[PDB]
């Protein structure tokens, strides 16, 4: 054959996590874990750099509850400094686990693109704790130039570069001086780039392959895009990833941007890809414009999906993150297992928080 | 370097090859092991959920030769007087003691020592200690604490669905292990947490390992159709556990209601919100109304003795050893079932 | 320690690579064998059933070259009656100008008589002795498990008592139960366990062996003795003819696409203004009501004559032979390669993208 | 036992994997070689279909750097007569189709199909201008398509033919050797077509396009990609494959260019699409069982539009791949194959979509 197929690539959808002996209770388990070589997470969930799903007031929770958001970059730098500076103006015993820095401001990311140095220099002194670097292609001199010379500028400025999905581009980041990689190439649920280009790789196996190279450095792993139920964060924790980025989970929320809207008789809000023409009018698309059911606030979204983590551990019977990483053990499954794995054969009359 | 240790099928990827038989559908054998010291007369168990099984069903069950096991959604007095219900229905198949009274199960979880006083004294025949996490310490130090003080009383314990945990449960004393994490037709626990395993992979892993004990398996949930029970006693299940298919029946708790002109019950996990009342495991829902567990019943072991007479198999001990399976395809499934014509009579055991 | 033997393919799993052809559709032989001692004009049979077969559509069948096969929900006279009719539909002595001008391909006996093939069930000795007395070609023995005692007996005395009768035995889909069926004197071994359109086999006990697998495995082994092989039931479209003679069938069986037609029995009739006739297998309730059922009663569209629906099918397999360069249907089996193919190659393989606006004849 | 040569793949069971990339999408160059001996400037051919290409998409096929092959479902004459009206088709248009894919003289070039033993039919071609020939037949691997080939290339020796279509590298071999210059590959794969499920005969377009790439390769010989193509990244796992040119049906069909009527139904306007195989395409030509059907796609717009996304989205590929041109597209490719999960996955999914996406549908 003339072709190279280097692997049969896998997503959330063909595994499923083996349960292990426990002698832990969910509500015992630890899920603290790393962003960055340097910045450490409560809990594992980061808030996608969308303009349909983080500005400050998404931040604002996500940091609170423990987590993190990335400010979008579809704004001039003026509006995202602002956004970064109100985040860190926000500081109340009501969130214990709010992921602080040394002063006892919340933590915030910010997305930049390639080139935008002057950003960075806002970001900077408008007290931004990291920033996302990110492009639809991290694997690129684009990129590696961006990190080289923002680490050259601020040697102690933590820098997540992405997105990837490669082995061969995770060296190459952790060797551009990256603090985190960002893995993703096409899971997002508005994202049409497999589809339009031909390119990806199953996020599963991409995280697996991002983690055994970024391990080789001590570098850690975002797993960005793809994420539909509480179970796929499990697993993608399991599989090695320090933490997860989620879109459109978070998108139907009070404190994503944009107001709810009423279609057929049921609120939703709008969710689209950075990539999709409305957004890039604010080169070809790769995303769509679309829209997410109102579930409510990002701290009963955030409960079940963290719960759903909750109740994985302890299946597994591991007490924290690095205990679930070291110990999980995988199935793969057919359609028919899928089939059997979701709900089967019986009309679901009531709605539940956590399964759609 | 993640690690995947199997590719696990379940019951739609399997299929039964036919052997040269001497044995008509009519004369098979169909009696089989609850646990090491109970035998039923026919091996479906009606599931422990407070929309399927209080005595009502649990005594059609036994009548029928299997077994009913009383839910535990509910105090421990209440469960009491269905069991006693059941043991007092009565004193050519049926499941009985040895004082002529048909045989009953019931539900218990961990730390509850005082409501298994209470079904012990009631005289129920088999307690089933259920955990949506079998695996577990608090599990294994409650079947140790059942045991030594009820040396006699058979214990079934689960949900389990690795060969490491039937290991567990049965070098701490349980009498059979039940599998099934995930596979049910309510359920939701792969996709919120994850984890599970596809169920005839999970019985295969589990029987290979209780065998060694003597110990019985019983495959829980995920029954669709009669085959599936075939197929899981075949791999070596001694007993099957159903839910859905028993649901819409006139013995199950619960009323019959109208939605648009047709006829339904409720069947809702045990871990949703409404039988909780949080991060569910199952789902509210609802099924079909189809007639008596009598009729159910008849259709579903029909199937099981077609497919023993198409192994050649005199009985289910002499099915399991003769039985030999394929592996098929998406294509092959759609085959299976029923293809290209449409349904004008609905079928007594096909929907 | 669950004994998996293999991963079994149908025919929606495979398709044929194209092989290098020096001859054209309309030029390839079609002709085959039915047993060891009857040939067909064209491989197909019409199914057994009481809504595809009884003597309109045998008669049908066996103009056009092929075969119908008397169902046997019927007590033996009406069954003895729906023969004598094909048997007597013409005759060498009858000079039918018109008929043996439009059906050029009959597939007749030596007194120029159509032929016709009857069901029987196990021990139904009487009923046998009634068919060949009333000039059965070949008498059609059915189980739902050929790989038994009772019907291996079955063949022995038939056998033994009309030495020259063809005997068709099935159903059977494992080598094992081809050898058997071969060692007790068999003329074809019919294949099939779980495929039909209408069957519930595979979901009610669990037990069927994929078509494709099923075919090849039971061929490889008739082949032995010589022994043809019918490929009975799932054939969709007529694609599904062309794989299954090209893995080694010398014959198919066919009975929801010939159900819809004019020759089958039972009445048209009309759902929201559209027609169709039943069908049901035989092993459904309302078949049974003549243990637990093993088919459903269902419909399907009216299609028109059994000779268009024919017509169809055969111009696939003629085509599907002028791709694989095969001259006649042995030439097919000995060139033919497959692919193992996906979802994916399944869904391309279809008609995509595209809405349809016209119906196609071989295309539903 | 039964012959099974291998597992077969087609587009949606595989994907590229990103490489290290110095190249912007709007830098790299998509130019390609059509045969041995005519190349393109954009590889996108618009199928020989009586409604897809006629004279007026041939026209804007070429204007915008590809190709246009007019199909055969008509009379000598008439085929003529729509070669020669591409071929006599100001100086702006020059601006603004600067990448118009021009003959010595400056004329759009422009292909047409013919069938076997149509040498009547090249003869009128030749002497009427056309480019390229296309030799087409349901089974290009036969005596009839072979001595044709030859009995063309000793008649015109300079006559650049396409031939097709074919499946399988021993089918590529027999083309190759018998002279063509380009062999043209797709059994079944067709929006509108049914031969894999009338006859059980064909090959995933992705297997088919790899195994007779290699074998072509031998004898310097373009393979051109023909049905299946669904979205623009199947365009470029073709290309990567190793595919030169890709021909396109469905996705052309509903463009102001093609021919046949605009006409609305329920509300929406869409044009008739159908198989070269299907009774109505068979019946105009007024005996084989049809191997197509008859139907319709929604209408898009002007082919300019649709090939600006298609082309677009193959840029971006070859960007995500680091290659700067096809070659090194094709030498750079790696592929992972997928599970139908991960193309679930790879669709938008979870969403509602509620606007209109150009370049997805
Ligand atoms: C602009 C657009 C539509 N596409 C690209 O920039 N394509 C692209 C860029 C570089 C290379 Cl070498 C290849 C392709 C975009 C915008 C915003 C986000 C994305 C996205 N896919 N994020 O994950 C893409
Ligand atoms: C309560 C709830 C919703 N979940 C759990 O208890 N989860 C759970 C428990 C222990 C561990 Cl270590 C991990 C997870 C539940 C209730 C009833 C039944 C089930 C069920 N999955 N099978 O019966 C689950
Ligand atoms: C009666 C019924 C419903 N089932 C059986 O007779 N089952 C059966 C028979 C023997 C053995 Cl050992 C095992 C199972 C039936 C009737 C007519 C046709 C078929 C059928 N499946 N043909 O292919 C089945
Ligand atoms: C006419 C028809 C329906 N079929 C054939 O000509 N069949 C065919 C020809 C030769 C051989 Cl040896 C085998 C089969 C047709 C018409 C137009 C296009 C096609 C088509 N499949 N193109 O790819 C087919
Ligand atoms: O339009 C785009 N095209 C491709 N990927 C996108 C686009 N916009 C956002 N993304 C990615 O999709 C992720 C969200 O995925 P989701 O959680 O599945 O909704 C983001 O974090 C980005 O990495
Ligand atoms: O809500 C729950 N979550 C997970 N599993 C459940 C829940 N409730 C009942 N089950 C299991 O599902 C089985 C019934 O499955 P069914 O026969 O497929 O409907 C029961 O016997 C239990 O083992
Ligand atoms: O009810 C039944 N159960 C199982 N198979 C049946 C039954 N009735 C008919 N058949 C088989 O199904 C075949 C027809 O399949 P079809 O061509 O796919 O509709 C017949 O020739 C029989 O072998
Ligand atoms: O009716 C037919 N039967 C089979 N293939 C056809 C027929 N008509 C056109 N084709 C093929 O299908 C291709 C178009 O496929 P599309 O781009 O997927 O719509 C054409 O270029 C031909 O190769
Ligand atoms: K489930
Ligand atoms: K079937
Ligand atoms: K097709
Ligand atoms: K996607």
């Amino acid at each position: 054959n003339a072709m190279k197929i280097v692997k049969r690539a896998l997503t959330f959808e063909d595994v499923l996590l083996r349960p292990g002996y426990s002698e832990v209770l969910p509500k015992e388990v630890k899920i603290h874990t790393k962003l960055t070589k340097n910045i450490t997470l409560n809990m594992p969930l980061i808030s996608a750099a969308m303009d349909t799903v983080t500005e400050h007031r998404a931040a604002i929770m996500m940091a609170r509850l423990g987590g993190l958001g990335v400010i979008h970059k579809n704004m001039d730098i003026a509006s995202q400094v602002r956004e970064v500076k109100r985040v860190k103006k926000s500081e109340r015993k009501e969130y214990p686990d709010a992921n602080k820095d040394n002063f006892g401001r919340l933590r915030v990311g910010a997305a930049i693109g390639v080139g935008q140095m002057d950003r960075v220099d806002a970001l900077v002194e408008a007290g931004v704790d990291v920033v996302v670097l990110d492009s639809a292609h991290g694997h690129s001199k684009g990129i590696i130039d961006t990190v080289k010379a923002i680490k050259a500028k601020y040697p102690n400025l933590d820098l997540i570069a992405g997105n990837i999905a490669t082995a061969a581009a995770a060296k190459a980041l952790c060797e551009a001086g990256v603090d985190a990689v960002k893995v993703g190439i096409g899971p997002g649920s508005i994202c049409t780039t497999r589809i339009v280009s031909g390119v990806g790789v199953p996020q599963i196996s991409a995280i697996d392959e991002c983690v055994e190279e970024a391990n080789k450095f001590g570098v850690p792993v975002i797993a960005d895009g793809g994420i539909k139920y509480s179970g796929d964060i499990a697993k993608a924790l399991a599989v090695g990833a320090s933490s997860v980025m989620i879109g459109s989970l978070l998108a139907g929320t009070d404190e994503s941007p944009g107001e709810l809207f009423t279609y057929q008789g049921r609120q939703y809000k709008s969710y689209r890809g950075m990539g999709s023409l409305g957004a890039m009018q604010k080169l070809v698309p790769e995303g769509i414009e679309g829209r997410v059911p109102y579930v409510g606030s990002i701290r009963s979204v955030v409960h079940q999906l963290l719960g759903g983590l909750r109740s994985s551990m302890g299946y597994v019977g591991a007490k924290d993150i690095e205990d679930f990483q070291k110990r999980a053990e995988f199935v793969e499954i057919t359609t028919a297992g899928l089939k059997e794995s979701h709900v089967h054969d019986v009309t679901i009359t009531h709605e539940a928080p956590n399964y759609k």
